[PDB]
């Protein structure tokens, strides 16, 4: 009654030729941060940051991506 | 009755070729911030960020994607 | 009745070529965080973070990610 | 009687090839500079210089010399 | 009688090559100056700087230098 | 009677190759500079300096000498 065959070929090449990557300066600190508080209530649960956080120098030589999916379903 | 045959070719490039990536200055930090708060209420949960956060530098010498999907369904 | 058949090939190459990665230079501290309260109230669990936190410097000489999912389902 | 030929061959190449150059930065004379002076007396010459003066940032992408001197002398 | 012949060959290469130079930096006198004086006398020339002077931030992407003197004498 | 030949030949290489050359960081007299004076007497020339001079941050990419003399003489 039936057949299937799935035959997908991929030959991609994702790819790059950086020379030189350099000099790079990031400066998210150095700022005051003054909070002052009086008489608050919180009924509920509650988060805080401050200050310096979650910043991030990524520097990939590299940095490429390949995402392939196949999925294949039946009833 | 039936016969699928499923053959996706790909030969595709994604490619880049930098000479030089030089130079760069990010600088989110360096401000004040001053915060004062009196008789507040909160009857909910609540989140507060306060300062330099989550700030990004990021700089791929490649940076370069390929999503391929396939899908295949059947009833 | 049924006969299925799952060929992918892959021959996929996800790729770089740096020649040089140098001086970063990531300064998320430095700045001043006061912090004053008086008379708070907290009737459910609460999380504080205070200062420099969760800071990144990531810098991969490759970087290179590739992503391949099959799936395969029958009823 | 005499002869004298003078005949220097010169091919030489002085050469430079840098990729990025950059992020340089010069602070002179960030601090405070106070002179106080009572009941001074000069009976010369005076020079005086205060502040910042005289100061200098090179930054030849270049900066290559080549001197060559020919001398060719008779009595 | 005489001959005399200068035939010097030169085929040198003096040559850089420098990926990525930077995040230089130069601070003189961030600190704080004070001079206080009374009751001086002075009777020949003066000179005084005071604070940042005369200060240097010299980056030659190449900085080669050849010199090269050739001299030929008769009597 | 004479014969005089100058065949110098040169096929020298001075050459460099850096890859990154950076985060270098100079602080010449960071700190506080007192001076203070009563009752001096100069019968003479006077020179002073004070605070942060003549300070030099060099950086060549290259910075590659060559020097080369030739000298040729009769009598």
């Amino acid at each position: 009654s039936v057949q299937i065959v799935y035959k997908p070929v991929d030959l991609s090449k994702v790819t790059s030729k950086c020379g030189s990557l350099g000099n790079i300066h990031h400066k998210p600190g150095g700022g005051q941060v003054e909070v002052k508080s009086e008489k608050l209530d919180f009924k509920d649960r509650v988060q805080s940051k401050i200050g310096s956080l979650d910043n991030i120098t990524h520097v990939p030589g590299g940095g490429n991506k390949k995402i392939e999916t196949h999925k294949l379903t039946f009833r």
